[PDB]
């Protein structure tokens, strides 16, 4: 019963980690999504600058997760991936955190052949008039305040929930007494209306908004705003017949509104190819909706549906007259749509539950994916018409999966292994961020293939008594892994997008032991591995080999916790390759980080945590880290700093 700091988070369940995300999390997270995913072993982050990092799974980037917002999918804007979609979680203010890892469900949308990563609400359960309330204060080193607020009220008959936060920090410092450009801020307020007419039946209705801005160690420009707006309708109709379990309806729509600029957070870069102030406006609107039946029966269980998605990005940027001195905002500008997506799918998983101690699950997926370009011109010069103007491409790709799980005889043990294949329709970023694409390609626009992944995964668990186990492997082939490489060549840094193919495997692997009523400790593990077949190379931004080591000791109403992470080198590079946002250039030191926390129940209602972060304010940075900007005084391909030594405190309410 006695609280403590979430450190790591085990697998709880084949391929499946769950979390409650607030809980109090001992590397203290900057109020975003990939901060949160820290602690599941495989998750690595690309840092960018103090927030609003880059999530990468098992070394899989970008749209390889799919990250969904109460089953719908929230878009970023930014051509150069500034504001990635968990930019725009905050996690605090959900209340459920589920990651399946690798290609092995087809029930939350097209292309997830890393994983999905799900935060979810519940639905209030008032049976009688009443509310409930949930809060947290956090404050911390580098003016770091943070102020979360979950109330609802309601009865029988329905019920409204507000969730809302507020968070922001100061720059922080690397271990060495450097400053790092790193300042953000955030904020969201979201509504949810409920009628539950009987207890067979839900209608909800959810709306909020969010801004922040963010100050970027390792770009050339800073996001000054990002904009937010959700709209959502979900209907789950339950013991609709014997057989129907269950039917599922929802849609969505999300709206992001991202500016960036090199003169809001910063001064221009004299020395750069932008000492003019400079902004630049994008947008991206997503409508979506899901509906799905259960049925169960005998030793069955059928979930069948289909889904579909929309988005659409445009962008406008400012002008600096070079004789006036003046400058014209971004603003004073119509948008120019440039790009349209479209998915339509129908997905079905079947259960068989074997007796008693084994299960067979498989499941199949057919999507229909199509995009539009709709850039008239492209933006070294100002000219250029757009070869791919008004065109448009789709494909149809299916997915699927199988996957067995076996229970032993003489002990708490569950093995399972899974074949599963996923194809992705490209991004984006694949199509639309590449300056130039395949080799006698118009552009990456026309030719980029989607991406198609075939994996085995496999592991086993081990809920034991005093021991608490689990490790999960996979080995895997991309045909057409959409790579980015990058060159010099005086006009500055250009990309070119490619298909390659490529091997993967890895595993993570943890364990949690009792080692008296007092005193438990936990350790983990988390491996990725990949090459470049077609180019008989290591492939590009793969995180190293981490270790994780906890020890607890409880005591009635407090606990006391330390913590030891230690990575490995990365010595497996490819050099001027990567993805949209990051390309690999040195191999990465090894380092130790150490970290201590405590917590306490002072009633039922209120508890109080606290942490010292880096205790021995190492200097050290990620691989993964983008390389610093020249305006900041970094040195060439010098990557941003990790933070040192942090201290914070946080109270949180129940009521
Ligand atoms: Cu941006």
């Amino acid at each position: 019963l006695a609280p403590s700091v979430v450190t790591g988070v085990a697998q709880s369940s084949p391929l499946t980690i769950v979390t409650n995300p607030k809980e109090p999390r001992q590397p203290v997270p900057a109020s975003d999504g990939a901060d949160y995913l820290k602690t599941i072993p495989g998750f690595a982050v690309i840092r960018n600058g103090g927030s609003n990092g880059d999530p990468v799974l098992r070394g899989m980037f970008g749209s390889r997760l799919n990250i969904l917002t109460n089953g719908g999918m929230m878009l970023g804007a930014c051509p150069n991936r500034h504001d990635a979609p968990t930019s725009y979680i905050s996690p605090e203010t959900y209340d459920k955190l589920t990651v399946i890892k690798g290609p092995q469900t087809v029930l939350w949308g097209p292309g997830a052949s890393a994983g999905t990563i799900l935060f979810e609400r519940e639905p209030e359960r008032f049976g009688e008039l009443g509310s409930r309330v949930n809060a947290s204060l956090l404050a911390g080193s580098n003016g770091r305040f943070d102020k979360v607020l979950d109330a609802a009220a309601g009865n029988r008959l329905g019920y409204l929930r507000f969730t809302g936060n507020h968070a922001q920090s100061d720059d922080y410092e690397d271990g060495a007494g450097n400053t790092v450009p790193s300042r953000w801020k955030k904020w969201n307020g979201d509504v949810a209306v409920g009628w539950t007419p009987d207890e067979d039946t839900l209608i909800e209705l959810t709306a909020g908004k969010g801004d922040g801005e963010a100050r970027y160690a390792g770009r050339g420009m800073d996001g000054s705003q990002f904009k937010r707006e959700s709209l959502g309708l979900r209907f789950v109709k339950s013991n609709v017949s014997d057989v129907l379990e269950k039917v599922e309806a929802q849609v969505y729509y999300n709206y992001a509104d991202h500016i960036m600029d090199n003169f809001r957070l910063r001064t221009p870069d004299p020395s750069s190819m932008m000492p003019m102030p400079m902004a630049s406006q994008v947008d991206r609107r997503t409508l979506g909706g899901r509906l799905a039946a259960t049925w169960r029966w005998d030793d069955f269980k059928l979930v069948t549906g289909v889904d579909a998605m929309r988005n659409e990005h445009r962008a406008r940027g400012s002008k600096y007259d070079m004789m006036t001195d003046y400058y014209t905002d971004a603003d004073q500008f119509p948008w120019s749509k440039d790009a349209v997506f479209h998915n339509y799918g129908a997905f079905g998983e079947l259960t068989w539950f074997a007796a008693e101690r084994d299960r067979l699950i498989g499941g199949l997926r057919l999507d229909r994916a199509s995009v539009k370009d709709y850039r008239q011109t492209l933006k070294m010069g100002h000219a250029m018409a757009n070869p791919t103007a008004n065109d448009t491409r789709a494909d149809t790709l299916p997915s699927g999966f199988v996957r067995y799980e076996h229970d032993l005889a003489d002990s708490p043990t569950t093995l399972y292994a899974g074949l599963g294949h996923a194809e992705r329709f490209p991004d984006y970023w694949e199509l639309f961020s590449p300056k130039r694409g395949p080799n006698g390609s118009v552009n990456a626009f026309d030719k980029i293939k989607p991406e198609k992944t075939t994996q085995l995964d496999f592991g086993l668990q081990y809920n034991g008594d005093k021991l608490q186990a689990w490790a999960s492997g996979y080995v895997g082939v991309v045909q057409d892994f959409i790579l980015f490489s990058y060159r010099e060549g005086m006009m500055g840094s250009s990309t070119q997008a490619t298909n390659v193919d490529a091997r993967i495997m890895g595993g993570e692997l943890g364990a949690s032991y009792q080692l008296t009523g007092n005193w438990k400790t936990d350790a983990s593990l988390a491996y990725a591995w990949g090459k470049n077949s077609s180019d008989d190379r290591a492939l590009p931004q793969i995180p190293p080999l981490e270790a994780r080591f906890g020890l607890t000791y409880e005591e009635g109403d407090w606990s006391a916790g330390s913590l030891w992470r230690v990575v490995a080198p990365q010595n497996r590079i490819a050099r001027d390759q990567g993805n949209v946002v990051g390309k690999d250039f040195d191999k990465s030191a090894g380092f130790g980080v150490f970290s201590l926390n405590g917590a306490y129940r002072v009633t039922r209602n209120v508890k109080l945590s606290a942490g010292v972060d880096n205790l021995f304010d190492k200097d050290y940075t990620e691989h993964l880290n983008k390389a610093g900007d020249a305006g900041f005084g970094f040195s060439a391909n010098e990557t941003v700093p990790e933070p040192g030594r942090t201290f914070w405190t946080k109270v949180d309410f129940s009521f």
